[PDB]
């Protein structure tokens, strides 16, 4: 089920760090001190991505990963893209 | 050393897989049939460019992994991207 505009922007306003962007994305900068610190942010978040059977876009650009959540399949933003991003949050928040 | 437009082509030539783009960079897609694995793929190739204090940029696509090699401190492309791409090469063939 597709979130609404105002859905999208209630759950975004409690969502520090992510960001509205090309639309129906919510995407998030996570930055390390240590290059491989960010490398096991990906590992972790990935394998919880893995199970979840949702996949985000990850880029990484030496310390800064960044994170891009959508679903394809409801074309656009979902409960569940909202819930990973806390889900991420915590493994980012854990680490640091 | 920044390697010559020359050299860049040369190189580039025996460098299957290897697109030059953005000018100075040397891009490749590396496609796994495992999620997880094209994660493991990146952690190893992490590590390596840890040890060698060279770091490529790189992003995950679902089962799309794309590497971009380039040096900053030469302005463009040197002989130890290439030698870091035949290295990413090579853990890629050992995991297929």
């Amino acid at each position: 089920m597709r979130l609404t505009e105002e859905e999208v922007q209630a759950l975004l306003e409690k969502a520090d760090g992510w960001k509205l962007a090309d639309e129906r994305w919510i995407v998030k900068k996570y930055r390390f001190q240590d290059y491989l610190q960010g490398i096991e942010f990906v590992r972790r978040i990935a394998a919880i991505s893995e199970n979840a059977n949702h996949h985000p876009f990850i880029s990484i650009d030496y310390k800064l990963i960044t994170v891009k959540l959508s679903s394809w399949r409801a074309k656009g933003l979902t409960k569940l893209d909202f819930d990973l991003a806390k889900q991420y949050d915590e493994v980012y928040n854990q680490m640091k």
